[PDB]
């Protein structure tokens, strides 16, 4: 069966691990550990394939910048992970796409922008900035709640779908 490597990339506390429990075991993580790295793997089926989902969720936390090199390395299609809330989290996210294309070699990498936290009302991106964004890119970009569940299978899925276009 088909194995996919993605990793979950993102500033500290938007909400990557958060959206990785929810796909992976079904609850929501209302309490904030930082991440140092963890590996969840789940089979699912996708458009009639069965396939393993390796997900590697990742450090926000830029003490663990360090790390960034080798997991871009072995990746194969990046969850590019910003809050609603937080317009820095937004501003940074050009700073993992510049790295991923300078690892990989690559202008064409599998990643999907994500807004996380739309629970919230306190929006500070607007959908409409990061859809600008992510066409300059030429990925997708979806809206999420880990809190709700909106949009968390789609987000992940729709990246393998991505990596199935390269
Ligand atoms: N309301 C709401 N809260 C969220 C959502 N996603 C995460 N949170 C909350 O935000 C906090 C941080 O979430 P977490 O997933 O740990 O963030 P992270 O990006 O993995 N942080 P790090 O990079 O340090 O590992 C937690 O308190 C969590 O419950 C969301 O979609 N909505
Ligand atoms: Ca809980
Ligand atoms: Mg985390
Ligand atoms: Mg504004
Ligand atoms: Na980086």
């Amino acid at each position: 069966m088909t194995e996919y490597k993605l990793v979950v990339v993102g500033a500290g506390g938007v909400g990557k691990s958060a959206l990785t429990i929810q796909l992976i075991q079904n609850h929501f993580v209302d309490e904030y550990d930082p991440t140092i790295e963890d590996s969840y793997r789940k089979q699912v089926v996708i458009d009639g394939e069965t396939c393993l989902l390796d997900i590697l969720d990742t450090a926000g936390q830029e003490e663990y910048s360090a790390m960034r090199d080798q997991y871009m390395r072995t990746g194969e299609g990046f969850l590019c992970v910003f809050a609603i809330n937080n317009t820095k989290s937004f501003e940074d996210i050009h700073q993992y796409r510049e790295q991923i294309k300078r690892v990989k070699d690559s202008d064409d990498v599998p990643m999907v922008l994500v807004g996380n936290k739309c629970d919230l009302a306190a929006r500070t991106v607007e959908s409409r900035q990061a859809q600008d964004l992510a066409r300059s890119y030429g990925i997708p970009y979806i809206e999420t709640s880990a809190k709700t569940r909106q949009g968390v299978e789609d987000a992940f899925y729709t990246l393998v779908r991505e990596i199935r276009q390269h």
